[PDB]
Order: C-alpha cells, then sequence, then structure tokens
C-alpha cells in the first residue's frame, strides 16, 4: 500500500536518475561525427515538440524513459557545443545552475502550495503549441537576436510554469504506481527544455 508521499519521492528519483543518464550521454555525444550531427534550429524545437508528444495519458515503461534520457542527452549535444562556442564554456554551467535553483524552487512550491493549479493545463498547452509554431518558422526562415532572445524569455516562463504546475498535479490528481515513469519523462522534458531556452538567452546574451 502506497502513500503520496512514496509515489511522489519515486518520481523525483526517477526524475534524478534521468538527468544523470541524460548526462552521460551528453558527454558521449561529443565523438558523435559532424556528419552525424543534427542543425541547431532542428534539435531546438525537437525537444518542444517531443514535451508535447510525451505528455500523453499513455503509460509507458522505465527502459523507455531511461533510453529517451540517454539519447536525447547524446543528441542535444551540438546546442551546448554551440552556445559555448559563442559565449564560453561558462554559460552551460550558468544555464544548469539556473534551471537547477528554479526547477528546485517552483518545484517545491508547486509540490506543496494549496491550490489545485490544473485549471492551467489549456493555457500551458496552447502556449508549447506556439512555442512549437515559432521552432518550425525558425528552420525555414532564421530568427535574429532580438527575436530568439524574446522567444527564449517565453519558453523559459512557459516551462517555469509546467514545473511548478506538474508538481502539483502529481500531488492532486490520481497518480499510481505505474504512471511513474511518464511523470518522471515530463518531467525531464520540463527541465531540458528549460535548459535549452536559458541557454540560448545567456549564450546569445554574452556577444
Amino acid at each position: 500500500h502506497e502513500s503520496k508521499q512514496s509515489i511522489m519521492q519515486r518520481i523525483l528519483t526517477v526524475f534524478v536518475f534521468t538527468l544523470l543518464i541524460a548526462t552521460v550521454g551528453l558527454f558521449i555525444g561529443q565523438f558523435v561525427p559532424v556528419a552525424l550531427m543534427l542543425p541547431l534550429s532542428i534539435l531546438e524545437v525537437a525537444m518542444i515538440i517531443l514535451a508535447f508528444w510525451m505528455r500523453r495519458r499513455k503509460a509507458v515503461g522505465y527502459a523507455f524513459v531511461y533510453t529517451f534520457a540517454f539519447v536525447s542527452g547524446i543528441t542535444l549535444f551540438p546546442i551546448v557545443s554551440h552556445y559555448a562556442s559563442i559565449a564560453g564554456a561558462y554559460v552551460v554551467l550558468e544555464a544548469f545552475g539556473s534551471t537547477f535553483v528554479i526547477f528546485a524552487v517552483l518545484g517545491t512550491i508547486g509540490a506543496k502550495m494549496k491550490k489545485d493549479l490544473s485549471f492551467l493545463w489549456s493555457f500551458l498547452l496552447v502556449a508549447v503549441l506556439a512555442l512549437a509554431v515559432v521552432g518550425i518558422f525558425n528552420i525555414f526562415s532564421p530568427l535574429n537576436s532580438a527575436a530568439m532572445m524574446a522567444y527564449s524569455v517565453i519558453g523559459t516562463i512557459v516551462f517555469s510554469l509546467y514545473i511548478l504546475y506538474d508538481l502539483n498535479q502529481i500531488k492532486h490528481r490520481h497518480i499510481t504506481e505505474d504512471l511513474i515513469p511518464v511523470m518522471a519523462l515530463s518531467l525531464y522534458l520540463d527541465f531540458i527544455n528549460l535548459f535549452i531556452n536559458l541557454l540560448r538567452f545567456f549564450g546569445i546574451l554574452s556577444s
């Protein structure tokens, strides 16, 4: 017999693990040949689309989530490599740090606050869809410095709210132990998408 704590603690545990696993992949990704790396524009929007797509009421298993963490890690290297080659490698750690305290604070506030934030789902879902549209647009008609900057701020807001909203809904909704991987998967996609948005913002700002 589970409690709402053990369920939540297990989700946060898997989440931490996905982060580690991805980081392993990020290391390995530095060895992928140039002929096998995807364009920056495509990778960036890909993570948005996945964050929407993997946010389905379908239940997935741990094997899927950890493999997705490892392989996304590898493929997201060209992003880290780009914004570090225009602002210095220190901006990667800076972006990680901000993403970290943001998640840690908004996550905690979200998991303990009294109100039920369920009414945000439509606003949030429309927002990620708008981010995706601009991201697809960016592939065929590249945005300028101020535009990508403004975009990253919107994205920073949207996913910051998603971290708060997910930890809140994890508390309020009926979450059985079979929905543990997909909740962890979503939190991972929140984190990663918030990381990319912050990296692009601070990357551009330092050049």
